């Protein structure tokens, strides 16, 4: 009630200790500068950003039951952020750019009206995004850049609990682990996750069709680029300084909405991408694994090997090795005679995926050695059309199906494939 608000405001004045000329002098805090109250003397707004404040924040803040907007940003307030639990009308919370040293796990408990949270640039002790946030079903904006956020990106941030989430900014924290698949379906429009140690692939982006701005640079993301054709509002895509593999997808190259793309410093393969003239492209020379230094089709041998790599799920070691346009110099697993590929030898490379029928297109092949990997599927019939093939070793994989009929002088070894001959 109004007496409770009066007491809480007096406690806040004491903790913050504002200057004598700040205007918190009247016996009725509803008459104080930068405070808004209802006609029945309930506090609804406290708006004292950029006010040079130096104290701490009283825990009695949580007693202001009708508080809607709390702005304390760009001061020098220290100590812990008090629990705000129970402030069911709090709609806007701005604490960015202060000196807060911690934020508690129950801080968002029962904050059902919360729409916008900004707590960037505070020297918080390490903390994880808390479960208490899950009651903010109308949450639209959550910003906590440079706030020492740790752990994984929690899956509860998906549309199942945050159907209105629009801005999620968590740059320059300590996040690790992979993107949770529960983000699928999210209507987030601006996503900042740059500048930490996130890993895994970014396939979940395919299911986030409201994205306009995606900043994932400076992480440890890997794997090939996903299908972008569904992201018809995507304007700004920053993927630089990661470990992405595979080619730049045509689905991205033809995306009409695209305005800015950053691809520098990855392990992207295939031909150099050509974007529309209107797109600002950040792609430093020699900062990926493209076959040429400028746009143009790759060498025929390279094209074949890249199809083979694709079927092997773009092996990370090959993405970093198979650079340039000459497979006969310094490529993992590749030997040549007079420029013709004679050996593809990738034993013990933890390969996944399947054996591409494109092996059959490399007519100079003498040895295909793929033993001790995690390959599945069948041995393609196309391999029997290799007239110089001497040895096919596919030992110790997870292959199945009938072995096609090879010439009677081809050495074939399927040792250690328990399902060879079985159908699946
Ligand atoms: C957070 O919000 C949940 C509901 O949202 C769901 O969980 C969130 C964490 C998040 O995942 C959301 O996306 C998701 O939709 C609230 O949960 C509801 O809480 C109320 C009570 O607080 C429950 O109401 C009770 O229902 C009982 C039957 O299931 C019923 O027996 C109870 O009646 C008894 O109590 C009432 C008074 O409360 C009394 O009037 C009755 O006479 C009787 O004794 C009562 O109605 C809902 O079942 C919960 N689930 C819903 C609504 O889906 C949760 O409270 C909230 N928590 C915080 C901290 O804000
Ligand atoms: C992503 O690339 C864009 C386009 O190159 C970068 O934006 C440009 O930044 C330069 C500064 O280096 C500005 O002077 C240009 O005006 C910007 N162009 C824009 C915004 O269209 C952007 O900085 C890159 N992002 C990262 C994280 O490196």
């Amino acid at each position: 009630d109004s007496d409770g608000d009066l007491s809480a405001m007096l406690s806040l004045k004491k903790s913050l200790n504002p200057p004598s000329s700040f205007g918190w002098s009247d016996p009725d805090p509803c008459k104080w500068t930068h405070i808004v109250c209802t006609g029945t003397k309930r506090v609804t707004r406290i708006q004292i950003g950029h006010s040079g404040l130096q104290g701490t924040l009283s825990p009695d803040l949580r007693n202001l039951s009708e508080l809607e907007r709390l702005e304390l940003q760009w001061n020098n307030i220290s100590g812990p952020v008090p629990s705000l639990s129970g402030l069911a009308s709090l709609q806007v919370l701005m604490l960015s750019n202060n000196n807060f040293d911690s934020i508690p796990s129950d801080v968002f408990q029962g904050l059902t009206s919360l729409q916008s949270v900004e707590i960037d640039n505070n020297p918080f002790k390490s903390w994880e995004i808390p479960e208490s946030l899950r009651n903010a079903s109308a949450l639209q904006n959550f910003s906590a850049n440079s706030a020492n956020v740790s752990g994984s990106l929690p899956g509860f941030l998906g549309p199942d609990e945050f159907p209105g989430l629009s801005i999620l900014h968590l740059a320059f924290n300590n996040l690790e682990g992979e993107l949770p698949m529960s983000l699928a379906g999210s209507q987030v429009q601006s996503l900042w996750l740059n500048g930490q140690k996130l890993t895994g692939d970014i396939t979940v982006l395919q299911n986030m069709t409201g994205l306009k701005e995606v900043w994932l640079h400076s992480n440890k993301f890997s794997g090939p680029l996903p299908d972008f054709s569904g992201l018809k509002e995507l304007e700004s895509l920053s993927l630089r300084d990661n470990s992405f593999t595979g080619p730049v997808p045509a689905s991205l190259l033809s995306l009409e909405s695209l305005k800015v793309v950053n691809l520098t410093n990855n392990h992207l393969q295939g031909p150099v991408p050509v974007f529309k003239s209107s797109v600002s492209v950040d792609l430093d020379k020699d900062s990926n694994s493209f076959c040429l230094s400028s746009p143009g089709e790759c060498d025929p041998r390279v094209k074949s090997l890249l199809l083979i790599a694709s079927s092997f799920d773009y092996p990370p070691r090959l993405a970093e090795s198979w650079k340039g346009n000459d497979p006969c110099t310094n490529w993992i697993g590749i030997a040549c005679s007079n420029g013709n590929i004679t050996v593809i030898s990738l034993e013990k490379m933890e390969l996944t995926g399947t054996i591409s029928p494109e092996f059959g297109a490399i007519k100079s092949l003498q040895r295909i050695i793929l033993g001790i990997n995690n390959l599945t599927g069948m041995i393609p019939q196309e391999l029997t059309t290799l007239p110089n093939l001497k040895t096919l070793d596919v030992s110790s994989n997870k292959l199945f199906g009938k072995v096609p009929g090879f010439r009677s002088n081809v050495v074939v070894n399927t040792n250690g494939n328990p399902d060879i001959g079985k159908d699946k």
